[PDB]
């Protein structure tokens, strides 16, 4: 393999030493084979259902119930029997909430797409070589080709390997390299070396790039490199050695765990102290083995009540939501995590020509020279009319319409703008529209022709369809067009040799029309055409022609200037090497200048406000074009990414400039650039790297296979929805329309979704507080316990359930986008917050403890226990004569547990109310205000009463409906929660930091 596209044609034959009449002979295919392997991208991770499902069982809070699930299962096994049928109900619960929850994990991932896979399709099933073996070609399997062997392809075929190209068989060779280079056009391919061994892909205009198609012809040609060592294998080596972290939420979740298991065990050494007595105790007591099962029984409730169940449902659901919310914004989510880690973006790279401006070229200006008198010079500019690619508007030289005709200047300009052109229009019935055929920079050309025929040749005499390419066929038919030297960014020009038509145009034939950059032609110019004159190019014409081309194109206009000339006397046609673009510079030489067309692509309208959005959301915008520096600003200045007197000398460089600086200024420069001129894809990659060194969410467009690493290596790559499928595979979100204010759209309702999904979290991580606080008392004082693994189970996923999902629908703030990116080192619970839910949970922990020993004590109709030990029920059955006169069996009754489930399910609903809003006060923001949430309290408390009343219901989760005198204890011991946080929440507001 090697960098065959400067070599030359012998060089890479002698090279690798194989001949370009025989090809490689099978004893070199064998050595060949062995030293470079076979010509294919390496294999993939073998992640296996076993391996799949084990990692749903590496989370530590998914462990922790796993092990639950087992003490649970052995209890409700052997030790207890009889007087219980739902003994395994508990262990069966906790198992589905896990088996089932892998299911997702698993179906999830089994649908999810690897965009290195989608690279695999770019490379043919088989090619063509030519073996030392058989003079005909044979047609292998592309994965047996090798580099050194002659390999042949033609029209359709799709290059099987990075291809040295030996000599063009066909007359013309076209290739489509846009998905390589995002070139749109099909390009011209020649035989002669490229001096350049750093040349860019562009550039390497002797190659065939593995994974390309031909467009037109046929070529035979040597394998340089195969594999993974070709420009597309080296691409899949860079997203392959891409690692991608985690949504900071993914990271707080892992933190969370981590502590999460920390004060479980705490909790255990704790209440293990508190009951440290025991060691004060008779030896031959009895109820051994009663206590260990006390004690195992209440860790089941304590894991079941520490983790919070239900919320992979709400959250998902949410997102789910949202998803399908932004989905009718054409702003298509891939990753669903992801949407978190967007609303937090502090800068957006975005491409320009498809997303920032409409990529609908016209052109609105002109100009030719009309008086050239020794230091004296008039031009001659027009304006032109119409943005569409439409042949409707008129020329207007001063605001003042114009017949072309009447200008001698402007009828050639019209015609090296008809014949040095490859592209033309088209108008359709479909959708009654004209339709830009081929470039859209040329065929704005054939459409300012249509708009001031020179001929006035008549046209309103015809249809919409052949309306079109009119007055352009019949400049057409004027000339010859012989030949045609293509563009190439050496000389950034083009040309065409065009002879007359019969003797009518006889006169001074051959002529050579080329067009291009202004500073490229005009340097080349020897001579101006006044008219049907002309005159020697001189100090004075020269300056006066440089200088509407900078305002044109620096100006408030931000016009992209065309320069068209003539070469009157070409060389002979004989003298011509009409295949070695090299040489081409040489015949556009001693022109005469003619005029230039200045054109615009518009930028999308909606884009002009949604740069303003992002200056006060505080993130920042840096523009990507290819446009030279001058013009790459003014546009920036147009938009609003820099200010029109701002200034711009060190936030504005050029991929030339960049790579010019030290490692320590480039890393400076990219945290105050905001527009990057001609970068290639090496540049999206460092810039992205920089940008994280700073630690900044950054946001990245691509749409070709060469933005897939950098879009991989972006924290939230927006692939085009009209670009490649890999791209799109290697992003997180697709802009539908390509248009940058979807993705503004976007990193808007991602600071709404996570605003939201901010609160259900607390409120759910909350009652889950509580509930550990009830387990801690029941256990640290000696009580029955008040509520069971079932029970909690219910409420964390159902009744709790509902109004998390519904607290997601909450009203977003108005300042939203006015607020600078949120930080993701911000913890979602810490400081003044973290101690309301300290005391909160501290309530709701009394709350049910104290509901269900009050009806054993002061209760209106149980037992009774004024002060006395009610605690020790344990020992009973056995000191019946020690304060024990009744049935030791009343310490399983059901309704203390109702009695503490009902105090929990409506603590609950009040605390879904103070959900709200962090601050705000219940009379300020009141519960109406989000109507899906009172909906759901409704659902929540009829879908309470349904596990009282019902019948198989009430007696599995061993609860017994309450009387209304019941029922208003639950109140008055519940209620005044959403006091104790309206307290709370006053704190916060007025005494505090703001
Ligand atoms: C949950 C039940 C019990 C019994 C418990 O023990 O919760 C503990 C206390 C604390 C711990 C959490 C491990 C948690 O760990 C962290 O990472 C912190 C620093 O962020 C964290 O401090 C907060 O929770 C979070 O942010 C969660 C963010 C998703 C607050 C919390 C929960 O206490 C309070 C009052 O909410
Ligand atoms: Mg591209
Ligand atoms: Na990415």
């Amino acid at each position: 393999m090697e960098a065959a596209h400067s070599k030359s044609t012998e060089e890479c034959l002698a090279y690798f030493g194989v001949s370009e009449t025989t090809g490689l002979t099978p004893d070199q295919v064998k050595r060949h084979l062995e030293k470079y392997g076979h010509n294919e991208l390496p294999a993939e991770e073998g992640k296996s259902l076993w391996e799949l499902v084990i990692e749903q069982f590496e989370d530590l809070l998914v462990r922790i119930l796993l092990l639950a699930a087992c003490i649970s299962f052995v209890l409700a096994w052997f030790e207890e029997g009889e007087e219980t049928i739902t003994a395994f109900v508990e262990p069966f619960v906790i198992l589905l909430i896990l088996i089932a929850n892998a299911i997702v994990g698993v179906w999830q991932e089994r649908n999810a797409e690897n965009a290195i896979e989608a690279l695999k399709e770019y490379e043919p099933e088989m090619g063509k070589v030519y073996r030392a073996d058989r003079k005909s070609v044979q047609r292998i399997k592309a994965r047996d080709i090798v580099p050194g062997d002659i390999v042949e392809v033609a029209v359709g075929d799709k290059v099987p390997a990075d291809i040295r190209i030996l000599s063009i068989k066909s007359t013309t060779l076209r290739v489509d390299q846009s998905i390589l280079t995002g070139e749109s056009v099909s390009v011209i391919k020649h035989t002669e070396p490229v001096p350049d061994p750093r040349a860019v892909n562009q550039d390497k205009k002797n190659m065939l790039f593995s994974g390309t198609n031909i467009a037109a012809g046929k070529a035979l040609g040597i394998v340089a490199t195969t594999g993974v060592s070709t420009e597309i294998g080296k691409i899949r080596d860079q997203m392959a050695a891409t690692e991608q972290d985690k949504t900071p939420l993914q990271q707080k979740l892992d933190e969370f765990g981590e502590q999460l298991s920390k004060v479980i065990s705490l909790i255990c050494v704790a209440v293990w102290l508190i009951n440290i007595g025991h060691f004060n105790d008779p030896v031959h007591g009895g109820s051994w083995i009663r206590g260990a099962i006390y004690y195992f029984k209440i860790a089941v409730a304590l894991a079941v009540a520490a983790i919070p169940e239900g919320l992979p449902a709400v959250i998902t659901t949410c997102l789910a939501l949202g998803t399908r919310r932004m989905a009718k914004k054409n702003a298509i989510v891939r990753s669903l995590p992801s949407v978190e880690t967007l609303g937090c973006t502090s800068v957006i790279c975005s491409d320009k020509t498809g997303t920032l401006t409409t990529n609908q070229m016209s052109v609105c200006k002109m100009f030719i020279i009309d008086k050239v008198d020794g230091d004296f010079c008039s031009l001659n500019e027009f304006s032109i009319t119409g943005s569409t690619y439409a042949p409707e508007g008129e020329v207007l030289k001063n605001d003042k319409p114009i017949r072309s005709g009447q200008f001698d200047g402007l009828v050639e300009l019209a015609t090296i703008c008809a014949l040095c052109n490859d592209s033309s229009l088209d108008f359709n019935e479909t959708k009654g529209v004209y339709e830009k055929v081929g470039e859209a920079t040329e065929t704005a050309l054939t459409t300012l022709v249509e708009k001031m025929n020179v001929f006035n040749t008549e046209v309103r005499n015809l249809s919409k369809v052949e309306r079109a390419n009119a007055c352009n066929s019949v400049i057409r038919q004027l000339m010859k067009k012989e030949f045609t030297l293509e563009f190439s960014r050496d000389r950034k020009s083009m040309s065409v040799y065009c002879s007359p038509a019969k003797s009518s145009r006889a006169a001074v034939g051959n002529k050579m029309f080329v067009k291009g950059a202004p500073e490229g032609v005009i340097d080349r110019c020897n001579y101006v055409r006044v008219g049907t004159t002309r005159v020697p190019m001189t100090g004075p014409v020269k300056e006066k022609i440089l200088s509407v081309i900078k305002e044109w194109g620096t100006g408030r206009d931000t016009l992209r200037c065309l320069a068209l000339a003539t070469r009157d006397t070409p060389p002979k046609r004989e003298e011509m090497v009409l295949d070695d673009s090299s040489r081409f510079m040489e015949y556009e030489t001693d022109l005469t200048f003619v005029g230039v067309v200045g054109m615009l692509d518009p930028p999308r309208k909606e884009v002009m406000g949604s740069i303003q959005l992002c200056r006060d959301a505080g993130i920042r915008v840096i523009m990507i074009t290819g446009d030279n520096k001058g013009t790459a600003i003014a546009i920036c200045r147009r938009i609003g990414i820099f200010g029109e007197n701002e200034e711009v000398a060190d936030r504005a460089y050029t991929g030339r400039e960049f790579d010019d600086l030290p490692l320590a200024e480039q890393r400076e420069a990219c945290r105050r650039a905001c527009c990057f001129a001609r970068v290639e894809p090496s540049h999206k990659s460092k810039i992205v790297e920089y940008l994280q060194s700073y630690d900044e969410i950054t946001a990245m467009t691509g749409d070709g296979v060469n933005d897939a690493p950098a879009l991989k290596k972006a924290e939230i790559g927006i692939a085009m929805g009209s670009g490649t499928a890999v791209a799109k595979t290697a992003s997180e979100m697709v802009l539908a329309d390509d248009n940058f204010s979807t993705i503004v759209a976007a990193v808007e309702e991602g600071r709404a979704i996570y605003n939201n999904m901010k609160q259900f979290i607390r409120y759910l991580i909350s009652s889950n507080v509580g509930e550990v606080v009830c387990i801690f008392l029941t256990a640290a004082l000696g009580l029955p316990e008040a509520l069971i693994p079932v029970q909690l189970l219910w409420v964390n996923l159902v009744t709790d359930g509902l109004p998390a999902t519904a607290l997601g629908f909450n009203p977003p703030d108005l300042d939203i986008m006015d607020r600078p990116p949120r930080s993701p080192k911000e913890p979602l619970i810490s400081g003044w917050l973290f101690f309301r839910y300290m005391a909160i949970g501290g309530y709701v922990g009394a709350a049910t403890v104290g509901a269900a020993a009050w009806w054993f004590m002061y209760a209106e109709d149980g037992p009774g226990v004024t002060y006395h030990q009610l605690t020790h029920f344990m020992q009973c059955t056995e000191d019946h004569p020690h304060f024990e006169g009744l049935d030791c069996e009343i310490f399983e009754a059901p309704e203390p547990m109702t009695m503490a489930l009902s105090v929990l399910v409506t603590i609950e609903m009040c605390n879904a109310l103070n959900s709200l809003s962090e601050n705000q006060s219940l009379m300020r923001m009141p519960p109406w205000v989000n109507i899906w949430l009172l909906g759901s309290i409704c659902l929540s408390m009829s879908l309470h009463f349904l596990i009282l009343y019902v019948d198989p219901l009430p007696m599995i989760f061993k609860l017994k409906a309450l009387d209304l005198t019941q029922w208003l204890m639950v109140l008055k011991i519940s209620l005044p929660v959403i006091g104790l946080d309206e307290i709370l929440k006053f704190i916060a507001r007025n005494y505090l930091e703001g």
